């Protein structure tokens, strides 16, 4: 009854779940693919949440191996090794100096597990595509946010199964606060949503009010959903903001999936697109556009909501933005 020699390399890759640059890819292959269910687990212990919401410890692993079995292995980026990236990256997100006792436990709960399940059962195509090609999930969602839709409904509906549901000793006020945050988040992951909740951020950045304590205040829902959103939106742009090598890794997985979608669109006759065509790509300079038009806004406004906390995050950006500028043919 103690841990085999895997487990034990799995146990020391995991004591860097609180810092930016975690070895995911790494624990994905010593955790035999179980990267989302072993880091949920981490940080639920962590953060103590199986204590304080009552969660039976076997519940909450049968419905983490449920929810990771419902992430697509076939899919290079959109899988359960992005889901995993996502919830550790908004865990590290939420510990933020700027943000110590901001937060209550289930505001916490929701953005982690809105990060959990914000890409569940995604098919590795985008919500153009689901729509162009009358696809059932297209038609049920009235092509409005089609995938985010989807991904709520799925995390939602694994509850049900057999020894899954770990909201079982939560108040009903409780869940549907939770519920209200979770979907408020996840619908908010939609790229189409990004403009509008930059500005408000910007907002937030120019009216931002700290306590004598130095810690920002947010004291209506308005204020702190828009905040979560934007931290698990953050969460879920911060490939370029890690260290090269991980940073490398996505970009390669990402490319790799928009190019086999490019593949299904050229051999039906559709529209390539953009980014799709591996006959007509320039990653290097896709980085570039990426960064300069959303990610690198995006996150110098978060580094101005949370100053200086995300200094060493926006520095690693701006490196890895000269490093593909400086690789353009
Ligand atoms: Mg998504
Ligand atoms: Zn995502």
């Amino acid at each position: 009854g103690v841990k085999t020699e895997q487990e034990d390399v799995l146990a020391k890759e995991l004591e860097d779940v609180n810092k930016w640059g975690l070895h995911v890819f790494r624990i994905a292959e010593l955790s035999g693919n179980r990267p989302l269910t072993v880091i949920m687990h981490t940080i639920f212990q962590e953060r103590d949440l199986l204590k304080t919401f009552k969660i039976p410890v076997d519940t909450l692993i049968t419905y983490l191996m449920t929810l990771e079995d419902h992430y697509h292995a076939d899919v290079a980026y959109h899988n359960n090794i992005h889901a995993a990236d996502v919830v550790q990256s908004t865990h590290v997100l939420l510990s933020t100096p700027a943000l110590e006792a901001v937060f209550t436990d289930l505001e916490i709960l929701a953005a982690i597990f809105a990060s959990a399940i914000h890409d569940v059962d995604h098919p590795g195509v985008s919500n153009q595509f689901l729509i162009n090609t009358n696809s059932e999930l297209a038609l049920m969602y009235n092509d409005s946010s089609v995938l985010e839709n989807h991904h709520l409904a799925v995390g939602f509906k694994l509850l049900q199964e057999e020894n899954c549901d770990i909201f079982q000793n939560l108040t009903k006020k409780q869940r549907q606060s939770l519920r209200k945050m979770v979907i408020d988040i996840v619908l908010a992951t939609d790229m189409s949503k990004h403009m509008n909740l930059l500005a408000d951020l910007k907002t937030m950045v120019e009216t931002k009010k700290v306590t004598s304590s130095g810690v920002l205040l947010l004291d209506n829902y308005s204020d702190r959903i828009q905040v979560l959103q934007n931290m698990v939106h953050c969460a879920d742009l911060s490939n370029p903001t890690k260290p090269l090598q991980l940073y490398r890794q996505w970009t390669d997985r990402i490319m790799e999936e928009f190019f086999r979608q490019g593949d299904r669109e050229r051999e039906r006759g559709m529209e390539i697109s953009p980014m799709c065509d591996k006959h007509n790509a320039s990653v290097e300079k896709s980085q570039v556009g990426f960064i300069d038009y959303i990610v690198h806004p995006l996150w110098e406004t978060w580094a101005d909501l949370v100053h200086p906390d995300a200094q060493d995050i926006l520095d690693t950006l701006e490196d890895n933005r000269e490093w593909y500028q400086s690789t353009i043919p």
